[PDB]
């Protein structure tokens, strides 16, 4: 039952709020990439714009026919909705999972804990149980509180801690048999090599993994989109795919930071002209065992 997975924060911002960030162009370019292909399961984050996200999901439906709805959009299509699911917030949670293998159960949980700008988001996690070779494996995808310059120091870190405890509490209460692996992945917004990183491993109840490829997932030094948004940005390693430490481990789990880039694409607005050559301001991660 072990898996090859990808997790990618696709930066599919509202096309109303941000009409010119190439959302649709990138949904196509992502669908045409090599990194999204030839995996078992893909976790998306920041699939916020309904049209652009729905198009991305359709662009990968042939290879990954079993798909969750996007977190926080509605109660339809889910076996269970939990957490602080609100009908009244402006934005869905932007998390979805697609699979080559049948999804047997799918649950969305909107985080009870938050701030901020993320107050107006059904942010949270999506749980799936998937059947591969007659046996089960479990994948949770998530996207936690960002480092907000308005929410406290301090507070963003405490928000992430509680949100991670929501995930690990859910895992415990689900009583998943320990002979089945539970992957937990996405943009966890904790930087590698920091004191908070040790906290994340405890709060999520996960072992660390081996790492490959690039040394950052949000990188203004080499990513054209990240470069624009924060030119003076410190690269960080924020996206991960882990497994619960009390359940069956993969053979030897690796997270590889993938730096594949699409052909250059432009935004003419309108005003300024700009060219970019990335899928998102984050780099995807590929997880597997060799």
């Amino acid at each position: 039952t072990d898996l090859k997975l990808v997790s990618h924060n696709v930066y599919m911002l509202s096309t109303v709020l941000y009409p010119n960030w190439g959302q649709y162009k990138r949904a196509d370019l992502i669908g045409q990439s090599s990194y999204i292909k030839n995996n078992d399961v893909v976790i998306f984050n920041e699939a916020f714009d309904n049209g652009a996200s729905d198009k991305l999901l359709s662009n990968v439906k042939k290879e990954y026919p079993y798909q969750t709805p996007v977190l926080g959009r509605s109660q339809s299509g889910w076996d269970k909705t939990e957490g602080s699911y609100s009908s009244t917030v402006a934005e869905d949670g932007g998390v979805a999972i697609v699979s080559k293998y049948p999804i047997k159960e799918k649950i969305q949980h909107v985080f009870k804990s938050g701030c901020g700008f993320d107050n107006d988001s059904n942010k949270g996690f999506v749980y799936t149980k998937i059947e591969k070779n007659g046996k089960n494996v479990h994948v949770i995808g998530t996207h936690t509180q960002s480092e907000d310059s308005r929410c406290g120091a301090g507070h963003d870190r405490k928000i992430r801690a509680e949100q991670m405890k929501e995930i690990s509490d859910f895992v415990k209460k689900k009583n998943i048999p320990k002979d089945e692996t539970v992957y937990i992945g996405g943009d966890l917004n904790v930087n590698k090599g920091t004191p908070e990183f040790k906290d994340m491993l405890k709060n999520l109840n996960v072992n660390d993994v081996l790492y490959a490829g690039h040394n950052s997932t949000w990188d203004p030094q080499s990513n054209s989109i990240a470069k624009y948004n924060y030119p003076n940005g410190k690269p960080e390693h924020l996206d991960y795919i882990f497994t619960d430490k009390d359940h069956k481990q993969p053979k030897q789990l690796v997270n590889e930071v993938v730096t594949e880039k699409p052909k250059p694409w432009d935004v003419y607005a309108a005003a300024y002209y700009y060219v970019y050559n990335d899928f998102s301001d984050h780099y995807p991660i590929k997880a597997y065992s060799k």
